[PDB]
């Protein structure tokens, strides 16, 4: 069945806990596989040691730029970018896991976890999972954001991987 993966997150070197994500490989297998492999680091690169670089309260927590750490970077396991697989899953509420992008067909490694229903992103961002456990950790991360997206603490994915 669908993979379960985890992100262990620090703020300013202090552990916040673990976010567990279900990846909906049954609906978006290519997008799920990219995220899964970036969590395990099995291709030689991935999310471990990278940051949540953009966090907006009452919106989203964004991460996955493991090359430039500022929202410009990241890459997929397939190449620098890959197409929007489908828009079948919707941004239904807090806990939705979705791909960040710079327009159509520009998925790399950047992603976000929603903290509200972000319905205006339906048909624009590929939803590929949701938070199974650790929404408390997501809301802690959210609390360290700002309207500009700048974080008030350094938010680091200290470890990540696959649970099943
Ligand atoms: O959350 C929606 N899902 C539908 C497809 N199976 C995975 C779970
Ligand atoms: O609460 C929803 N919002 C929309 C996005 N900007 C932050 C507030
Ligand atoms: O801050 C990261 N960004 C990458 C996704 N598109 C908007 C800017
Ligand atoms: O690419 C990710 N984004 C976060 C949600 N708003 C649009 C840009
Ligand atoms: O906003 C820039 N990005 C780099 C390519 N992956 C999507 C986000």
């Amino acid at each position: 069945g669908n993979p379960l993966v985890y992100l262990d997150v620090d703020a300013n070197g202090k552990p916040l806990g673990r976010v567990v994500l279900e990846l909906k490989a049954d609906v978006v297998p290519k997008t799920a596989e990219n995220f899964r492999a970036l969590c395990t680091g099995e291709k030689g690169f991935g999310y471990k040691g990278s940051t949540f670089h953009r966090v907006i309260p009452s919106f989203m927590c964004q991460a996955g730029d493991f090359t430039n750490h500022n929202g410009t970077g990241g890459k997929s396991i397939y190449g620098s970018r890959f197409p929007d697989e489908n828009f079948t899953l919707k941004h239904v509420g807090p806990g939705v896991l979705s791909m960040a992008n710079a327009g159509p067909n520009t998925n790399g490694s950047q992603f976000f976890i929603c903290t509200i229903k972000t319905d205006w992103l339906d048909g624009k961002h590929v939803v590929f999972g949701h938070v199974i456990e650790g929404m408390d950790v997501v809301k802690k991360i959210e609390s360290f954001g700002s309207k500009s997206g700048r974080t008030s603490k350094k938010i680091v994915i200290t470890d990540c991987g696959q649970l099943s």
